[PDB]
């Protein structure tokens, strides 16, 4: 059935909660972001009112093909009445339409969801330094201080070397990025603005970068492979054979491959800063993960955390074990006692 975190208590609201048929008592549906393991269950046969912001709500028409009469997009930053309840949609700094919520219950309890989200000291400037926040849902996905990465920036300022300097020693070149889901388009438009070149990509994936209000965007990406340097392929794609297979469908155009696997955290991080990331090579092709992460570093959701100064913290990740459970209420203790509140 439906999870107690999905659930906002004194409200009919859930969210992100899908999968669970019809949700008993639940007027307003709210998706924080498009990402699947969040719209699970919405469909085109869906007959109830779904709360997103702009974006998730192009989305949501054009690629699962829900109702118009059922979407509800909000403006960001801006005091909305949704069932007799003030909400909010803050930007999350996660992937493209993203956003956090902040009820404003009846009975003077705020809430504040922040559904994934990658914290960001510009987040204490928003409407959330104005009042308490008694309950925060919080996305705890890296909660763990072994979970350390870069700057987004910095991430991409090593894209950008590499594949500037691969072309340039090497016009006959192709770059190739991998991806899944939305989020972390910077990561093949960077390269891409740096190349002068269009990324090319399969109609599904241009489609669904039409949906995300991207100033521009008709002179970024295209559907003409062969006119672009920078190619958009299925993360599974990113491996020797289905590079190797790639390259073969060109035509005799390109020499080598640079690839670009944009992962989350990964063990080596702590090992090999940003600076040293070296790829994996076979032949003509160059496969380079990168630690390009839209979730909170530890650090960043300690800081966070200890701004907010929460009364309550339920998790939203990592949730299933005792020792996971466990380990996250360590740290807000931690946390806790350290800020005073
Ligand atoms: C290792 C931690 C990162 N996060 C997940 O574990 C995760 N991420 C997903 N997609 C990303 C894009 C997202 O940010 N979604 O909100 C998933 C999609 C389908 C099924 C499981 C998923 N798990
Ligand atoms: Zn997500
Ligand atoms: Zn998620």
């Amino acid at each position: 059935t439906c999870p107690f975190y999905k659930k906002i208590p004194g409200t009919g609201f859930t969210v992100d909660a899908f999968q669970y048929g019809v949700v008993e008592g639940c007027t307003a549906y709210f998706l924080t972001h498009f990402h699947s393991d969040h719209y699970a269950g919405l469909s085109k046969h869906f007959t109830f009112p779904v709360y997103c912001s702009e974006i998730t709500g192009n989305l949501l028409k054009n690629k699962l093909h829900v109702q118009e009469q059922y979407i509800h997009p909000l403006p960001l930053d801006t005091e909305c009445i949704v069932n007799g309840v003030k909400v909010v949609l803050l930007d999350a700094n996660h992937c493209p339409g993203a956003v956090m919520i902040l009820f404003y219950l009846p009975n003077g309890t705020v809430i504040l969801h922040t559904g994934d989200f990658r914290a960001d000291p510009s987040m204490e400037r928003s409407l959330l330094a104005d009042q308490k926040v008694h309950m925060l849902y919080l996305d705890t996905t890296y909660c763990s201080p072994e979970y350390t990465f870069p700057s987004q920036q910095e991430v991409i300022r090593f894209a950008i070397n590499t594949a500037f300097e691969a072309v340039t020693l090497n016009p006959h070149a192709l770059v190739v990025c991998g991806t899944y889901s939305i989020g972390k388009e910077k990561v093949f438009l960077a390269i891409a603005d740096v190349l002068g070149s269009k990324v090319g990509m399969s109609q599904e994936k241009y489609k669904t970068l039409q949906c995300l209000n991207i100033p521009e965007i008709n002179s970024l990406i295209t559907t003409d492979m062969c006119s672009s340097l920078v190619h958009l392929l299925p993360m599974m794609q990113i491996n020797f054979k289905g590079l190797q297979s790639h390259l073969k469908k060109c035509g005799g155009k390109y020499n080598q491959i640079l690839a670009f696997r944009p992962t989350g955290w990964t063990h080596s991080n702590k090992f090999t800063r940003i600076a040293d990331v070296i790829p994996q090579t076979k032949g003509n092709i160059s496969i380079y993960g990168i630690p390009y992460s839209e979730h909170s570093s530890y650090l960043e959701m300690k800081r966070f955390v200890q701004w907010l100064k929460p009364q309550k913290i339920i998790p939203t990740v990592n949730v299933g074990t005792w020792k996971s459970r466990s380990t996250m209420e360590k740290y807000f203790r931690e946390w806790k006692l350290e800020a005073g509140y």
